């Protein structure tokens, strides 16, 4: 996250870190047994780490649970990143408490102009590399589809939306992929892609979760 701030320990209780011997993507807890992340974060051998703040220090509130199965969306296209969403089932149910909680799925899609909270342990420099150990946060508004499409001609589908600042300076970045974009208490997006990080007229692109609620609900109830 570039131009964001330190969230504070466990203030984003639904945020998860996917680890395959190191942190490689974020995710969101939607109930005690399931996590939603981005399809491009798919890997074999994932351990889900809940209740994290510093990912390099065991501070006492973490739960490390292995995944039993991963399901990438049936229409995910790795070339365009259309339908960039995946579900991960935990081998054991997590224990929900004040530090580990799930986030609600949306009942409708959010309007352009709605402010959201984006979080993750990704790179904090637009030009350079600095990976934080504690969770970073960024409040950013959903942008109009017209500004999103003018920034990325022929690359935005109806399953994506842009959020951020066209001026640049504030954005999600590599390492944040798969993490949550929460607006008005609902999970509305997943960090998917962008052009570099915090560049002018290159906002971040997020998977539009309101278009996948029926698929998520049906898939978790049958697995
Ligand atoms: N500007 C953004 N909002 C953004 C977000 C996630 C990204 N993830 C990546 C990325 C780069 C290289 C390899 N893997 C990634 O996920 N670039 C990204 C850019
Ligand atoms: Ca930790
Ligand atoms: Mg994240």
């Amino acid at each position: 996250i570039v131009g964001g701030y330190t969230c504070g320990a466990n203030t984003v209780p639904y945020q998860v870190s996917l680890n395959s011997g190191y942190h490689f993507c974020g995710g969101s807890l939607i109930n005690s047994q399931w996590v939603v992340s981005a399809a491009h974060c798919y890997k074999s051998g994932i351990q889900v780490r809940l209740g994290e703040d510093n990912i390099n220090v065991v501070e006492g509130n973490e739960q490390f649970i292995s995944a039993s199965k991963s399901i990438v969306h049936p229409s995910y296209n790795s070339n365009t990143l259309n339908n960039d969403i995946m579900l991960i089932k935990l081998k054991s149910a997590a224990s929900l408490n004040s530090r580990v909680a799930s986030i609600s799925l949306p009942t409708s899609c959010a309007s352009a102009g709605t402010q959201c909270l984006i979080s993750g342990w990704g790179n904090t420099k637009s030009s350079g590399t600095s990976y934080p150990d504690v969770l970073k946060c960024l409040k950013a508004p959903i942008l109009s589809d017209s500004s999103c499409k003018s920034a990325y001609p022929g690359q935005i589908t109806s399953n994506m939306f842009c959020a951020g600042y066209l001026e640049g300076g504030k954005d999600s970045c590599q390492g944040d992929s798969g993490g949550p974009v929460v607006c008005s208490g609902k999970l509305q997006g997943i960090v998917s892609w962008g052009s570099g990080c915090a560049q002018k007229n290159k906002p971040g692109v997020y998977t539009k979760v309101c278009n996948y609620v029926s698929w998520i609900k049906q898939t978790i109830a049958s697995n």
